[PDB]
């Protein structure tokens, strides 16, 4: 049918299904790694936070942009 809704909600991998909440996929195109943000912020892993201020319209129009990768992400890379 003519469905509105095109949520593809990810399958978490910190969960094994995919509904519950808000989902995040890992940065890297060749993984893309999907989980949800309090799994996120309950293993603590790495997040990176940049935040875009523009003025667009005559005002001020903010979007923070956060690349973030898997906790399992981190040692692959190693810093
Ligand atoms: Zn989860
Ligand atoms: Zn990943």
């Amino acid at each position: 049918m003519n469905i509105p809704p095109a949520r593809w909600k990810l399958t978490c991998y910190l969960c094994k299904q995919k509904g519950v909440g808000a989902s995040i996929q890992c940065h890297k195109a060749n993984c893309y790694t999907a989980f949800h943000v309090t799994c996120a912020q309950k293993a603590g892993l790495y997040m990176k936070m940049e935040p875009v201020k523009e003025l667009t319209g005559g005002g001020t129009t903010f979007s923070v942009r956060k690349t973030a990768y898997c906790d399992v992400h981190t040692p692959p890379g190693s810093t």
